[PDB]
DNA sequence: ATTATGACGCT
DNA sequence: AGCGTCAT
C-alpha cells in the first residue's frame, strides 16, 4: 500500500548508437549512405566475418556473425566496408574514437555509464528536477517529443507508423499532471524531452543517428530502447510494466538471455517474465541464489535498483586475436611474433590513453586458449605492468604463458594456441 | 572458422 | 587471483 516502493525515484535513459560501426563508416564513404550495408572483418575466409549492419540490410535478414558471402546470397547488392588491418589484426581505432566523440556529447547533458562502445546509460533525475523548475507548470507540447513512441499507447476506444505513434503520444500527453513536480509520469516525460535533445545534439555534431530508452532503471530503459528502432525513442512507464511484461519472453531481460534465464525457464515452468510476480522472494532466492532471487523479484514488478556508474571510460584496454582451425601457433618463433604484434599495439593505446586520461594501468591479464578447448579461454595469468613497453609486455606474457607449452622441443608449441589476449587493468590516476 | 572486445559475479 | 557468464 502506502509504504511499498515502486522503482520509480529516478530518470534513467539508455542510448543505443544505430548500427554503429555502419554510421562510422557512412560517414566516412557517403556512397555507403541510405543503403544495404554491412561492416566485415577479414575477408579470406568466407569473405569475411560480419559485425555489424545497415537497416536496409537487415531486411533482407543480414545479420551480426554472418559470413559475408552467405550474407551476398540473401542481398547481392550489400556494399561491404572492412575494419582496418593493422600489425596483423583487426584494429578498432576508428569506432573508438567516433565512440568517444558520442560520449563526449552526452556527458553535456548529464553523468553516463560507457556501458559499451556505442551504448551509455544517462541518470537524468536532477536534469528533470531543474528542467520541471524552469518550465513552471507549463504543458508539454507533442513538438517537443517528435521522435517519441510511449510503449502501450495507443489504447482503448489511421494505418501509418507515425500516425499511430503520434496517436499514442496524444493520449500520454492528455493524460499528464503536469502540476504535480513529483509525479513519476511527468518526471519521464521530461526526461525524454531532455533525451530528444541530446539526440539531435549527437545527430547534429557528428552526423550519427541514435535510439534510446527513459524509464526509472536501467534494465526497463535497456528494453525500452529496443522497442523502436532505429532513429526513435520509446518511454517505458511503470504503468506500462504489467501489458508488456505479460508478453515478454524472458530471455529479452538483461543478463536472463543465457544459462541463468534457461534455467528460470526450467525450473519455473514459465516463457515470460510477468509470470515471475507468482513467485514469492524467498522462492525465487532459494532457486536462484540470494542476489539474482531477490533481483527478479524486483524486476518482474518493473523494479531494479542498479545505479547509473559515473564511468565515461573503459576500466580494461585489451587486445586479442583468434587463431582458428590451421592458422593456430604451433612454434615459439610465431607465438612470440604474436605476443609483439598485440603488445605493440596495446602500448600505442595505453600511450593515448594516459596522455588523454590522466591514467596508467599497472595490471597485465594474459589469456589463451589452447587448440581442443571448448572454454573461450584456456587459461589467465596477471603480472606487473610498469612500463609501456610493448617489447617487455611481450616478453613478460611469453613468461607467464610459457610453462604452458606441452612439448618437449623448445622450437615447438603444443598444443597450438588459438587465441591470445593481452589486457591492460587496475588503473590509478597519474 | 566468427571475432574483437568489455563488464561483472563467484569463490 | 583465476575462472565463468553475459553481452554483441
Ligand atoms: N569486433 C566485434 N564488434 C562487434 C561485435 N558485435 C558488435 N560489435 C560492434 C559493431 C556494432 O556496430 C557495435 C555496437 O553493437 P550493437 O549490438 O549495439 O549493434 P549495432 O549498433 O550495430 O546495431 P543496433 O542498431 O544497435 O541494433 O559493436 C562483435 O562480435 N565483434
Ligand atoms: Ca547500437
Ligand atoms: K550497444
Amino acid at each position: 500500500g502506502p509504504h511499498m516502493a515502486t522503482g520509480q525515484d529516478r530518470v534513467v535513459a539508455l542510448v543505443d548508437m544505430d548500427c554503429f560501426f555502419v554510421q562510422v563508416e557512412q560517414r566516412q564513404n557517403p556512397h555507403l549512405r541510405n543503403k544495404p550495408c554491412a561492416v566485415v572483418q577479414y575477408k579470406s575466409w568466407k569473405g569475411g566475418g560480419i559485425i555489424a549492419v545497415s537497416y536496409e540490410a537487415r531486411a533482407f535478414g543480414v545479420t551480426r556473425s554472418m559470413w559475408a558471402d552467405d550474407a551476398k546470397k540473401l542481398c547481392p547488392d550489400l556494399l561491404l566496408a572492412q575494419v582496418r588491418e593493422s600489425r596483423g589484426k583487426a584494429n578498432l581505432t576508428k569506432y573508438r574514437e567516433a565512440s568517444v566523440e558520442v560520449m563526449e556529447i552526452m556527458s553535456r547533458f548529464a553523468v553516463i555509464e560507457r556501458a559499451s562502445i556505442d551504448e551509455a546509460y544517462v541518470d537524468l533525475t536532477s536534469a528533470v528536477q531543474e528542467r520541471l523548475q524552469k518550465l513552471q507548470g507549463q504543458p508539454i507540447s507533442a513538438d517537443l517529443l517528435p521522435s517519441t513512441y510511449i510503449e502501450g499507447l495507443p489504447q482503448g476506444p489511421t494505418v501509418q507508423k507515425e500516425g499511430m505513434r503520434k496517436q499514442g503520444l496524444f493520449q500520454w500527453l492528455d493524460s499528464l499532471q503536469i502540476d504535480n513536480l513529483t509525479s513519476p509520469d511527468l518526471q519521464l516525460t521530461v526526461g525524454a524531452v531532455i533525451v530528444e535533445e541530446m539526440r539531435a545534439a549527437i545527430e547534429r555534431e557528428t552526423g550519427f543517428q541514435c535510439s534510446a530508452g527513459i524509464s526509472h532503471n536501467k534494465v526497463l530503459a535497456k528494453l525500452a530502447c529496443g522497442l523502436n528502432k532505429p532513429n526513435r525513442q520509446t518511454l517505458v512507464s511503470h504503468g506500462s510494466v504489467p501489458q508488456l511484461f505479460s508478453q515478454m519472453p524472458i530471455r529479452k531481460i538483461r543478463s536472463l538471455g543465457g544459462k541463468l534465464g534457461a534455467s528460470v525457464i526450467e525450473i519455473l515452468g514459465i516463457e515470460y517474465m510477468g509470470e515471475l510476480t507468482q513467485f514469492t522472494e524467498s522462492q525465487l532466492q532459494s532457486h536462484f541464489g540470494e542476489k539474482n532471487g531477490s533481483w527478479l523479484y524486483a524486476m518482474c514488478r518493473g523494479i531494479e535498483h542498479d545505479p547509473v556508474k559515473p564511468r565515461q571510460l573503459p576500466k580494461t584496454i585489451g587486445c586479442s586475436k583468434n587463431f582458428p582451425g590451421k592458422t593456430a601457433l604451433a612454434t615459439r618463433e610465431q607465438v612470440q611474433w604474436w605476443l609483439l604484434q598485440l603488445a605493440q599495439e596495446l602500448e600505442e593505446r595505453l600511450t593515448k590513453d594516459r596522455n588523454d586520461n590522466d591514467r596508467v594501468a599497472t595490471q597485465l591479464v594474459v589469456s589463451i586458449r589452447v587448440q581442443g578447448d571448448k572454454r573461450l579461454s584456456s587459461l589467465r595469468r596477471c603480472c606487473a605492468l610498469t612500463r609501456y613497453d610493448a617489447h617487455k609486455m611481450s616478453h613478460d606474457a611469453f613468461t607467464v604463458i610459457k610453462n604452458c607449452n606441452t612439448s618437449g622441443i623448445q622450437t615447438e608449441w603444443s598444443p597450438p594456441l588459438t587465441m591470445l589476449f593481452l589486457c591492460a587493468t587496475k588503473f590509478s590516476a597519474s
